[PDB]
């Protein structure tokens, strides 16, 4: 009914490991790398790149400035995956819950990044998050090109 799930995978020409490392550790870099979408990232709790570390995001979606408070909820070094739960901010006005997993395929010649959302809507007339997903693909591209 209200639960839902959205997945996109996009190939990256840059290096997959360095990509992963950004989302795991140096997440304070998405600003310099995709400035248009991400105004700032602060670390509120714990250390960069730990499960349970809590981050505030200042970002822009379609010319509307927004805020998210996330908590890193899992890391898998083996599948180069890192999950984020969204606990406060503009999305929480549309969704009861929202998880974002970013997973990177770094084996072989061709590297990829898969984005997965898991979410539950407050109501049925709340919209599927394609705008958020386009937002992500877009950041993914910025990072890919940044110094290329």
């Amino acid at each position: 009914d209200l639960s839902g799930k959205m997945v996109k995978q996009v190939e990256i020409l840059s290096d997959g490991i360095v990509f992963y490392e950004i989302f795991r550790y140096r997440l304070y870099l998405i600003s310099e790398m995709s400035p248009v979408n991400i105004q700032g990232v602060d670390l509120l709790e714990g250390n960069w790149g730990t499960v349970g570390s809590v981050i505030f995001f200042k970002y822009t979606i379609d010319g509307k400035e927004k805020t998210a408070k996330d908590i890193v909820e899992a890391i898998d070094e083996e599948t180069k995956s890192v999950t984020f739960k969204i606990v406060e901010g503009d999305l929480m006005e549309l969704y009861k819950t929202f998880i974002i997993i970013v997973q990177v395929d770094t084996k072989g010649e061709h590297n990829s990044v898969t984005w997965t959302f898991h979410y539950e809507k407050l109501k049925e007339d709340v919209e599927e998050p394609n705008t958020l997903m386009n937002f992500c693909i877009e950041i993914t591209k910025d990072i890919e090109t940044y110094h290329l």
